[PDB]
């Protein structure tokens, strides 16, 4: 419920430790409230496009959702 696309230059986070692969990643808000701020992450700056995976089941090992959108 989250669905956030990115804007150029914004940051974007991926759990090194629990994305199914690379291209899964979080917003701000969502990784700031997320399990994932505890693991191994990846900061990566949008060149504009792209969106939130928060509550995709299917892009996380594990909490898939924050405690906003959960
Ligand atoms: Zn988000
Ligand atoms: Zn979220
Ligand atoms: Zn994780």
């Amino acid at each position: 419920l989250c669905g956030r696309v990115f804007k150029v230059g914004e940051p974007t986070y991926s759990c090194r430790d629990c994305a199914v692969d690379p291209t899964c990643v979080l917003c701000m808000e969502c990784f700031l409230g997320s399990i994932h701020r505890d693991h191994r992450y990846r900061m990566t700056t949008s060149g504009g496009g792209g969106f939130c995976d928060c509550g995709d089941t299917e892009a996380w090992k594990e909490g898939p959702y924050c405690q906003k959108h959960e």
